[PDB]
């Protein structure tokens, strides 16, 4: 029964999850003051010109975008990553106002949005096991702010209203996650975590510099979902992050000067 209501939301998490209390929690604010340069790190290679999604989902905490994950069709390689990693699904976190959402942070800044795309190991063969491993997934994370509409999301923006409250699903296909990136790949990394239970600690974070941009009407659009299911009380699916985490014995890298 976690959530992001009063009663159920973050600083409750450790009740049923006590790595929400461990030492590489996710998100966390990245000082771009003391992220250092690393050298040895390589561009991002993204490639998802094969990327075949489904269907999308509102599991009542956001909604998933799904992909056919049973071959390398949309892989992530390169940067801080060895081998090969798998995307699987992407979500997004946002706020009640432009002002929040983000569940990363910028020199304390907060974005509207965060948009993680999910990617598992191909090693460790399934994502239910990659997820037991401190090297199984990489999540690129890109925040989003409010000013120009961004194309590449408004066939997101249009489902919505199909799949408004908890369990809905809808077929979703053809949808081409390159439409959601910015120019740059420039990037941070730590290691972290799932940022939602079960919390564990599984994750590369490879989050980018450059923001997109969104417009005020489709952010609104996603702030009319349901964390409820139909024909329960109505709460809207707003405020869907994480606050940032301690540090702890973590270093955060960046891929550029
Ligand atoms: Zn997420």
């Amino acid at each position: 029964h976690w959530g992001y209501g009063k009663h159920n939301g973050p600083e409750h998490w450790h009740k049923d999850f006590p790595i929400a209390k461990g030492e590489r929690q996710s998100p966390v604010d990245i000082d771009t003051h003391t992220a250092k340069y690393d050298p040895s790190l390589k561009p991002l290679s993204v490639s998802y010109d094969q990327a075949t999604s489904l269907r999308i989902l509102n599991n009542g905490h956001a909604f998933n975008v799904e992909f056919d994950d049973s071959q390398d069709k949309a892989v992530l390689k390169g940067g801080p990553l060895d081998g090969t990693y798998r995307l699987i699904q992407f979500h997004f976190h946002w706020g009640s106002l432009d002002g929040q959402g983000s569940e990363h942070t910028v020199d304390k800044k907060k974005y509207a949005a965060e948009l993680h795309l999910v990617h598992w190991n191909t090693k460790y063969g399934d994502f239910g096991k990659a997820v037991q491993q401190p090297d199984g997934l990489a999540v690129l994370g890109i925040f989003l702010k409010v000013g120009s509409a961004k194309p590449g999301l408004q066939k997101v923006v249009d489902v919505l209203d199909s799949i408004k409250t908890k369990g809905k699903s809808a077929d979703f296909t053809n949808f081409d996650p390159r439409g959601l990136l910015p120019e740059s790949l420039d990037y941070w990394t730590y290691p972290g975590s799932l940022t939602t239970p079960p919390l564990l600690e599984c994750v590369t974070w490879i989050v980018l510099k450059e923001p997109i941009s969104v417009s005020s009407e489709q952010v609104l659009k996603f702030r009319k979902l349901n964390f409820n299911g139909e024909g329960e009380p109505e709460e809207l699916m707003v405020d869907n992050w994480r606050p940032a985490q301690p540090l702890k014995n973590r270093q955060i890298k960046a891929s550029f000067k």
